[PDB]
Parts: C-alpha cells; structure tokens; sequence
C-alpha cells in the first residue's frame, strides 16, 4: 500500500535467569536499554537517530508495578531518549512480541508511520506471573465462565497425550535444546545479535554488592545428561514435563527496528528481512497451548507455502510437547527446528520471547545464507501468533 | 492489499462511578458490545462472528477482571467463536484510538480483511492505580528525573500556559451538560448505542437479581453556571473541579473494520476511512497537552488545514486541555464536541478512543459532512489522532 515495511536491525539482551544476572535492573532499564541499542545497530554510517522512530509498540504480558502504564513508553523516556516518539504496549499473552512486529509492519504498510520499533519486555524476576491480579484468580472471569481452558502444565499433558508423547520423548527433545543453544554459544552464533547489558550484581540474597558487569551472555544453559534429566520430579503427579522439559523464568528484552524500504535505502540500510505472511489465531481452549498448529497452518495457507519451503524454524518450547504436537502434525525435519537452541535451554522471558525469535531467526538466515523463516508460538488465552520472513 | 474501512460501530452507555453498569464483570460488559457490533453487520448481511479474523482491544488498567488479554478473555465470555485472535493494548488515555489505527494497519498490510477495534474501562471495578501496589515511586526507576506532573498538576500547568481562568474553564463545562442534554433530547446518540443489560444492586453493591435493559449514559446533570461556581478545586489553588473534569465511568466501544472490497462482497456498506492517522509523545512538563501536536501531525500528513475539518472530537479530561489546544489550532467551537463530552458523558478510559470514533462518523453521518478530527491527551505524555472521511 503506502509502505513496504523491512527489517533493517534486530537485537536482544542475553537472557538472565530467575533472580540472576539481570535481576537488578528495573524493568524500564531493562527494555529502555535495548530499545536504545537496537537504534544504535544502525549506526553512523545510517545517519539515523533515535528521534526518526514514529512509534514503538512493546510486548508485555504481566503489566504490573514496573511493568504498567505503558511500559514501552516509560522505557523509551527513562533511556533518555526523545520524547516526541509514540509508543504502546500490548499483551496477546506469550506472543505479545511477536504479535508487537506485526502492528509495526501493519502501521508502515498503511503509511502511518515511516521507522517502528517492535520490541518485547519481562522482568520476571521483579514482576512475575499472576502479580497482575489478586489472590483468588476465579474473580478475573465472569460468573457464567465455562470454557474448559486448563493451566498450561495441564495444558502441557493433555497435548502430550493427545499425541502418545512420552516421558523419554520430552526428555530426548529437552537434551537437544541444551545441547545445540551450547553448540550456539561455543560457535558464536549469537554474538551478532546480542547487545550486552550493563546491570548491577546482586547476592543470593539479592542485595547489591557494589559491581556491576556488561552481561553478554545467556544464563539458561548448562551441562545436561539424559540420566540427569531421567532424575527429574515431573512439576504435576503423573506428569512428563520437569523443569528440564519446559521453559526457564527469564528477564530479557529485544528489539526490531523496522522502516518502510525507501526510507531503508535513503539511510544506505540493506532491508534484511519482510514478512511473508503474519497472523493471530484462537486455538483449542482444551489443550490451551496446541494453537501453533494452527499459525503456521494459516501462515503456510496466506503465503502459499508448505513447510518443506521454510529454511529455518523457530517455534517456542514452553513445553517439549507444544513442539512435539506441532512436529508430528506439521511433520518439518527436525535438523531445522530451533536450531540454536529454545526456551528449554535458553530461557522464556515471556513477553520478550516473540521479538526475540524473530531476532534469532533472522541472524540465522543471514549466518546460513537461506531464505526463509516460520516464527510461531503458543500463548495463554489460547491464541498463537505465526510469522513467515523472507530474507531480501 | 487492502483499504481499511468501518462498516459499522457501536458503544455501550457510559455509567457512572458504581452507577447503572457497576453489575457487570469488565469481560462481560466488553464481551457485549463486541457481540453487539458483529449482530449490527450480521443482521443486513453474510457476515458472521467467526468472519472477523482479530480483535483489538484497549484498556488502561489491566489488574484483575481487567487483566490476561481483556479483549480475549470478553470474546470468549460472550460465547463468540474461539478461532479469532485477540489483543489488548495500552497507550494510556488513547488505547481505544490506537485500537482503531492499528486494526487499520492490519488490514492496509494484508495481514486480515475484518477485524474488530475496541475499548473497555471498567472503573468501578478495577480503579485507576490498581495495576501497581501502594508505593508508586517504586514503578519509575530511581534514575527518573523528568518532570512529569500527575494529570491534575497538569491540567493547571496547561491553564497556566494559555491564561485559561475559573471562569472560562466552568463556561466551558456548563456548554458540555447543555449540549450532551441537547443530544440525548434530540435523539442524536440513538444510532450509535448498544443498550446493554446489567444486573441491578442493592445498597450496599449486591446483586437483587434484577436485570435492565441500559441505554442512557448517566453523567448528565442540570448544572448551572451559579452551581459551577460553587464547587471546590480538585487542587489548592486549582481552577479545576468535579465540574470541569471528566467523570470516572464504566463503558465499552466496538468498531467493525474491513477491507473496502470485502465489505462490499458481503453486502455492507463502507461508512468511513481513514485520512490519516498518529500516535505522538507530547511535552513530559504539560502532561496533557498533546493534542495540539497529534492535530498537527495528521493535518500535515492529510495535507489538511482545521478549516477543513466538518467535526471534531476532543476528549475533555480537563476544560483546560480543550481549551489549550482550541487557542492554538483556532477551530469554531461550534463544530468542537457537539454532542458534549467527557465531562458531561464520562471518560471510561480505554474505551474513550473507539467511543469517539464511534460518536464522530454517526455526527458525519446525521449532518451529512465529510470529515472529523478525533484526538486525545493521554497519560505518559502522548496523544493520539486521526482525521475520518465519510465514503
Ligand atoms: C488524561 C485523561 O484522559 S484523564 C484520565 C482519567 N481521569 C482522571 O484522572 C480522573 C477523573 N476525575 C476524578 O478523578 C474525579 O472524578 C474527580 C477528582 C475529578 C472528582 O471526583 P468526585 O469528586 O468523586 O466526583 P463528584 O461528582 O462527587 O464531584 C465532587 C463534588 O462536586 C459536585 N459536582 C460535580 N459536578 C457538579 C455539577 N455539574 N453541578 C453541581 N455539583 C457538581 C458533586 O455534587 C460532588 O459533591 P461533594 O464533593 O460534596 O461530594
Ligand atoms: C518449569 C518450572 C516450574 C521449573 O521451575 P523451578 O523448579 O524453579 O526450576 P529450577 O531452575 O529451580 O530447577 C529445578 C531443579 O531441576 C534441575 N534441572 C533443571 N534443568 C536441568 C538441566 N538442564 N540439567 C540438570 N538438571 C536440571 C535442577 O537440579 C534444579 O534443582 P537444583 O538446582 O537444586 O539441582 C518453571 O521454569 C516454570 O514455571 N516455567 C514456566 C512454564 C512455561 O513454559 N510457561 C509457558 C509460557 S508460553
């Protein structure tokens, strides 16, 4: 219409663990911090500056304390940047990052705005699930409520039984996740992407000692064993999925600048990327997280595609049965399926996570010259955002 | 791919602070006027509730009832089919606005071809500040350093600026009671609401059991310019009062978007489209002050001057917002909220920006003019706009 919207840079901190390495700063430091340095990606040589951004729109799933009031925009005035740039929040649950990417290409294909910046936030060590509602969380729907959506551990199982997914199944695939996020990081895969973070080190107590290091590097990882993942106590009695088999609570944020290709050539920026197709779908509420079955089916429908013509996968492991469904549905080979690594291994800061596989998709593509990526994810409320990028 | 435009829009009446709506759960009041704009398309049509492809929603305090994707959560509370996608957004005062801008985008990238914009604020339900704990300085880093007053030290910043006294603040209260009663006299907001059934309360906030059938809003109030005067400043030393600020409401606000051609193929009529469309930070030191840079930002972009504008829409926080950015574009004021507003109709916040939308084409529509203007102050210093044109 009257924008073609691209890609011209994508970032994202490393991701801390629970109480870990990015646990002292604040949420708005946090995201404020990568929104400035996916503008700075750029470059001299781009002449772009911070104040060419029209609008920012950040993912954030629980917005409470640091994370209300339009946490994108706090971010952006607390990093000291300008403040003539608009900004909002959104929430899709798990994919309000993803989600975040889409309503900037939408804005610059309507020719609203000419530079976006999609971006996604969680602290979840400063504000973690639930925090954005009281104690007793039957009050947050409707008396006359009776839609059979589980809790996602439950959700987890019900899949895993819908598909004959076992024990030893979850525990092959979770292996798998460490081992290639550590192959990743032994490589240097990452080191393109990445934009290391300053923050403040905190004890075990989680008080301050004084130090603060530039963080370059994710936390998740760590040496893992069939045997040791065997030893593992399932989160639910009777269940398959331990903490070695599911998502870590992460702190991270990421960010996509996005501009309309004109403005991309006038800067002398080589457009990277642009979305084939996008959406956002409801999934089955009775198995909550299986809905990435459904994206990709309506991306693959939308772009004309089937998934033997995507390069590169990255589908998000809040549980090893939500891509073990979608595997044995959707039947991709598997050598492309988060290459790199997932959440398993490498950590679910939820809200961050959908701009963050976009981010690793794209260096992936670039690192391996191919062409094209899926982006898809399962989200609470079941929903499922799906993208497909194309290299240019 | 595709050309955005409403093919139909409805709001709920806005109630007042534990007033005719309090009875209904944020999700079902709403779940409601989602269904309720859907069955206006459904009726002359093909059209049905699974035909929209995604849902955006705003809402500002999203604790509680209002948490965990609203816009999700009221879809499937009113029953509506589950394969739709949903979002909730907040840009503070302007989420239900940037709803609208954003469906838009959608649709113009190809990406839907129906989908729905709305807003919900639920304030006797979940009250402003209840998406943080007790201690606000602890929302803001310790680094913040940028002085930006709460919305009522802004309002007298802004009256500051532009030498707005008492007295021209409550003239302009008292013509916003006469011509919301004006309106709702005439007939004028008929076609745009959606009445909605809500549970009656007793006393002490119980269900009796009763149900009615709403379809009034409930802000107005025969006020006098003598009765303005009397009332105490919300501030020390403020001009401001109950009287010259919008009113603390509980409502919600749909608007049906489709590609033109589509909307065609299934027998709707296109109603309006968008000239041009902003979301823009404001100054931090005046808060509220913004929709004199989203006025100009979407002027420039249409190529427009205000003389050009039919109809404008202007939420009226504060008198003196109204009043600030009317000493600086220099509209006639007799084409500026002319069926009332947040003072005398209420400011169901995250509602407010489709309400108005809504509220804009329906006047296009009963005078048979071409454009509106629609723009926003809104907290965290931004302001949202957009010009419509009626096709
Ligand atoms: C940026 C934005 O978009 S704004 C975002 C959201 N807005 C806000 O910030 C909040 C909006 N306003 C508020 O917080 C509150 O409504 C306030 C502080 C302005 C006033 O609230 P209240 O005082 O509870 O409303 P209320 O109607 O009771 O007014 C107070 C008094 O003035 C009187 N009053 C108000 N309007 C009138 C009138 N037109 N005629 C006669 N009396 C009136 C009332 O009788 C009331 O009596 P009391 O004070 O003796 O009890
Ligand atoms: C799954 C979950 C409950 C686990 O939480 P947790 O118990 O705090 O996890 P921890 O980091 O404390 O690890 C628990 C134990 O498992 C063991 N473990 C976990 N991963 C391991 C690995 N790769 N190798 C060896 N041991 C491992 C550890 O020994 C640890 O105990 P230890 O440190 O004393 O040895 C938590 O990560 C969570 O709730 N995740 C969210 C679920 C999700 O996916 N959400 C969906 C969003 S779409």
């Amino acid at each position: 219409s009257m924008g073609y919207p691209v890609i011209v840079e994508a970032t994202r901190s490393p991701i801390g663990k629970r109480n870990g390495w990015l646990s002292g700063l604040h949420a708005t430091e946090l995201l404020g911090a990568v929104q400035k340095a996916v503008v700075d990606k750029a470059g001299i040589q781009s002449g772009l500056h911070a104040g060419d951004v029209e609008q920012v729109i950040g993912g954030c799933v629980t917005q409470f304390g640091e994370q209300s009031n339009n946490i994108s925009r706090v971010a952006w005035l607390t990093a000291g940047l300008p403040e003539h740039v608009g900004a909002t929040t959104v929430d899709c649950q798990c994919g309000s990052g993803q989600q975040a990417n889409h309503l900037i290409a939408g804005l610059i294909a309507a020719g609203a705005i000419d530079v976006g910046i999609a971006c996604g936030i969680e602290a979840m060590s400063r504000v973690g699930l639930g925090a954005n509602a009281g104690p007793d969380r039957s009050l947050i729907r409707a008396q006359s409520w009776d839609i059979d959506l589980p809790n996602q551990f439950e959700a987890a199982e019900r899949i895993a039984k819908r598909r004959g997914i076992t024990r030893e199944d979850v525990d092959v695939f979770g292996l798998e996740s460490q081992r290639r996020a550590q192959r990743a990081w032994a490589e240097g895969r990452f080191d393109r992407e990445i934009s290391p973070i300053q923050a403040p080190v905190l004890d075990e107590q989680n008080q301050p000692t004084g130090e603060r290091r530039l963080v370059f590097r994710d936390q998740g990882l760590r040496e893992t064993t069939m045997a040791g993942l065997g030893e593992l106590k399932p989160v639910l009695e009777g269940g398959i999925h331990t903490a070695g088999t599911s998502s870590q609570i992460s702190d991270g944020a990421a960010a996509v600048l996005w501009m309309d290709e004109a403005v991309a050539r006038a800067h002398g920026l080589t457009p990277r990327a642009r979305i084939v197709a996008q959406a956002l779908v409801g999934a089955e509420p009775y198995y909550h997280l299986d809905g990435p079955v459904q994206s990709t089916a309506k991306v693959l429908e939308k772009a004309g595609m089937k998934i033997g013509d995507i390069d590169i996968v990255e589908i998000n492991e809040a549980f090893a049965s939500v891509v073990l469904s979608w595997a044995r549905v959707h039947e991709p080979d598997m050598d492309r399926v988060n290459v790199n690594g997932g959440a398993i291994a490498l950590g679910h800061p939820v809200g961050c996570t959908g701009s963050r596989l976009i981010t690793t998709a794209l260096h992936e593509l670039e690192r391996t010259d191919q062409s094209l990526a899926l982006i898809t994810m399962c989200a609470g409320g079941a929903l499922s955002t799906g993208t497909i990028i194309e290299r240019i």
